[PDB]
């Protein structure tokens, strides 16, 4: 049946993308009800980014200094305020295309879809995981600021990420929809450290179950292991330790395939210790950790929205 | 800046997905203007699929035997006809959400986005390439029939694929929007051969340019080669031969990076002959061929729709 990195349909989110301009700077905004959300660094010039004092920079700005455009229509700004690293522009008209929505702060290891935008217009959609070190490995060029990450539950869009910056290492950093950064990052053009990244062990195991469901079974060995013995091998390979919560979450995929979680752990241990020996799993020559146990189940059931 | 497998925004295509039922069989249809397009095997039972005579099976069906539903609204069917392996149901109302559209028959090696649907509702979106052997490696469960593939050019949606079946090998087969299968496949439950698959050489080269644009340069060697010498190595590795048309298409990426196409060919030759030696390129331990030279340029310019 196949297994792919699948993003959510983006239609409900396209209808919310606007263009926000403040002087020389243009970026993307999110229009829900009568409020437009965008990164607060829309108020900065290139020079201001070296060491910005956002409170002082914002005081020089009035409602008329912000131009919001949705399609070829100019929204009128009647209020402005800073909430952490997000700017909230109150507009005179509610978005008629506002979907049912929630703002959520996702956990490291969880996935979401990104609708990459430029000048308020969508260009593409792809799936991402929030790394354990709170960075994402996306595809974002200059102008993509304000692009959002989200998940869908039938009719409800849960927004979880807003793009703010690229670190000098090439990975991406951003905030939740309340303006709080994921990780220790700050909205300033200064060299910042993301820290050691680790592999999402529960996600690699979920992907091994999807491989068995789709006929790939070569990696299955005759060994089993214990949670502590496996974790001795996980720490050496910078893999996050496995806990009984992760084993419980893997329950449905273990019940569907007849393979106990600890037996799948022993196979992962031998893959970590001996490599793939020129072989592939689900069309990949690496161990994949950007698929949660939920993403595996959704793709095998055909859950719709 | 990053490089990802990015699908087109799916909003314009979600508005066209309907559910089509004929007796016991339900699948997805595409509603454009006053016509619904769906696989003709919507008229079959499971037993009929072993050896269907579509002309005889369709004669037993009248307009009232087809139920078309878009959301919770039942469209009235006022005409029906078979065009190759596609059924065309004329309805009494035009889709108010019909985008600007074209039907196109794509070439092997070209890419497109798939909006996987179940019961007329979208579940996800992902990018695919039409393999040189006219199969696709997608993610499709029972009920996904009628799901469509497409590309977007600013405001115009070009539909290129309709999902019809999975081969016993796990790969997927389907038609263009005129009902003509890509490849030698037929809509029957019989064992079918896809034939030897080859690697899209021009796509692997485009991906090597994107790697250099994003800082990955380790694979660049001090060698060059000729078109015929490279093709001697391509034939041995089941890679499609490179021609001056492919070299011309790679022109912009060669001009952007300062690396002649034939020098990138020599690097590909050494990667084919010596492997990756435990290293990765753009987060992959395999040579990627599902990105066209156009997909690389779009992702480095930020082209919007
Ligand atoms: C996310 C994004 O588009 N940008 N982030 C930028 C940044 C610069 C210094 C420190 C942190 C973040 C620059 C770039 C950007 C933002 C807003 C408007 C733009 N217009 C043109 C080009 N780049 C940008
Ligand atoms: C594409 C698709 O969903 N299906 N294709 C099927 C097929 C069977 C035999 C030979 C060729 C193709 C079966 C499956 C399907 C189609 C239509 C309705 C369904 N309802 C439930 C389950 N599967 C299907």
């Amino acid at each position: 049946s196949g297994f792919r990195k699948m993003a959510f349909p983006s239609g409900k989110v396209e209808g919310c993308m606007v263009q926000v301009t403040c002087g020389t700077t243009t970026l993307n905004g999110l229009w829900l009800d009568d409020v437009v959300y965008c990164p607060r660094h829309v108020i900065c010039t290139s020079e201001d980014m070296l060491n910005p004092n956002y409170e002082d920079l914002l005081i020089r700005k009035s409602n008329h200094n912000f131009l919001v455009q949705a399609g070829n229509v100019q929204l009128r700004v009647i209020g402005h305020s800073m909430q952490n690293c997000v700017l909230k522009l109150k507009v005179d008209t509610a978005n008629p295309k506002t979907p049912k929505y929630k703002f959520v702060r996702i956990q490291p290891g969880q996935t979401f879809s990104v609708l990459a935008c430029y000048n308020g217009s969508p260009s593409g959609v792809y799936q991402c995981a929030m790394r354990p070190n709170f960075t994402i490995k996306g595809s974002f060029l200059n102008g993509s600021c304000g692009s959002v990450g989200f998940n869908i539950d039938y009719d409800c869009v849960s927004f979880c990420y807003m793009h703010h910056m690229e670190l000098p290492t090439g990975v991406h950093a951003g905030t939740d929809l309340e303006g709080n950064f994921y990780g220790p990052f700050v909205d300033r053009q200064t060299a910042q450290a993301a820290g050691t990244d680790t592999t999402i062990t529960v996600n690699v195991l979920a992907w091994l179950y999807a491989a068995v469901i789709n006929g790939d079974r070569w990696f299955l060995n005759r060994f089993t292991t214990t949670l502590n013995d496996f974790n001795l091998v996980a720490m050496k390979y910078n893999y996050e330790p496995l806990t009984q919560d992760h084993v419980d979450i893997l329950g449905p995929l273990s019940a569907q395939t007849g393979i106990a979680v600890l037996d799948m752990c022993a196979s992962l241990k031998e893959l970590l210790q001996n490599g793939m020996n020129g072989r592939t799993i689900l069309g990949s020559a690496l161990l994949e950790d950007e698929f949660t146990p939920f993403d595996v189940v959704r793709q095998c059931s055909g859950v719709t929205f």
